[PDB]
């Protein structure tokens, strides 16, 4: 497969600016959500879900096609839980039909991360709706009950180096596991819908004990409240994951720029852009707009 990004027929900046827009709109209104902590959360983890079916080695899966649109890929057991970013994001489509869904779906995270008060993402339009028959198959999604070992095999599929894979992980900050979503239960730290680098704080700072939870999976408990899945875990029993969990939680900044570089090559591995397509955009917040 070679994959190449086409331009929404006539589309500009300021279209996709009115897509981002309205979903931060929705971000500040739709606040109860999963207890307060806002719909933040799970669409940064329909964006990184929907990119990470990709497979390196025949270019199948990816953000590209928008499949997570099908029963196959949509009744994923990984893919519990996102049900509701989907239901979210589905007004903002009847309101742009023009909008690809692999383009809706990744700047949904986008939109996100920065509403969150994250770092800047540069984003790229492009993606092309593609046949039900291109659906990845189930199973192409990681693991969590699993080592360093398996984590770093795992994201050499999608081309992820150490460095990539310790800032992606810092999204683990937002949001919290669910038990009947994936028979894990519990928050990460405090600020769960701010972006910061709690993740690797916590992660050096709590007294962490392993424990069965109810649906009789491991995980890593604190005093605090807070857990930690056994993948998540691993980033401080691996010496290089190690090195850089330090850096991070010593250095937000450091942590913003390598997340920004890393969340936008996960959102467009397997995606050619010819160099007569548009420049990568910045979008502004609500708050830059003054709305
Ligand atoms: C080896 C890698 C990973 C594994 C095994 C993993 C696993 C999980 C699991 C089991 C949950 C809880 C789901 C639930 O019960 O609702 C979760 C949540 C989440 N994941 Fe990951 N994750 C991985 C990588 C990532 C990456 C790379 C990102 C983002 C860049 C990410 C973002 C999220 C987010 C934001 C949540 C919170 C969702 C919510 O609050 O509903 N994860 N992850
Ligand atoms: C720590 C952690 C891993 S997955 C998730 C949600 N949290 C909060």
């Amino acid at each position: 497969l070679v994959h190449v990004a086409s331009v929404e027929k006539g589309r500009s900046y300021e279209d996709f600016q009115k897509v981002y827009n309205a979903i931060a709109l929705k971000l500040r209104e739709d606040d109860e959500y999963d207890n307060y902590i806002g719909y933040g959360p799970v669409l940064v983890r329909l964006a990184w879900h929907i990119s990470g079916t990709w497979d390196k080695h025949d270019n199948t899966g990816g953000s590209y096609g928008g499949t997570y649109r099908f029963k196959k890929e949509f009744n994923d057991p990984s893919n519990a839980g996102l049900q509701n970013g989907f239901k979210f994001l589905e007004p903002i489509h009847k309101e742009f039909p023009w909008i690809s869904s692999g383009d809706l779906f990744s700047l949904g995270g986008v939109t996100a991360v920065q509403e969150m008060q994250g770092p800047k993402i540069p984003w790229r339009c492009g993606r092309v709706d593609t046949p039900e028959d291109t659906t990845p198959d189930n199973g192409r999604l990681p693991d969590a009950d699993k080592d360093a070992g398996y984590v770093r095999t795992f994201f050499q599929r999608l081309n992820m180096n150490d460095r990539e894979v310790v800032a992606l992980m810092g999204a683990h900050a937002l949001g919290k596991t669910h038990l009947k979503n994936s028979g894990y239960e519990g928050p990460g730290g405090a600020a769960n819908n701010v972006f910061t680098n709690e993740f690797y704080l916590n992660l050096l700072n709590e007294d962490w004990k392993l424990e069965k939870n109810d649906a009789n999976n491991e995980q890593w408990d604190s005093k605090s409240g807070y857990m930690m899945l056994p993948t998540d875990y691993s980033l401080i029993q691996d010496p290089k994951y190690l090195s850089i969990v330090k850096e991070y939680a010593n250095d937000q900044d450091k942590f913003f720029k390598d997340f920004s570089k890393a969340f936008e090559k996960l959102l467009e591995d397997g995606i050619t852009f010819p160099k007569d397509a548009p420049s990568p955009f910045i979008f502004k917040t609500l708050e830059e707009q003054g709305l």
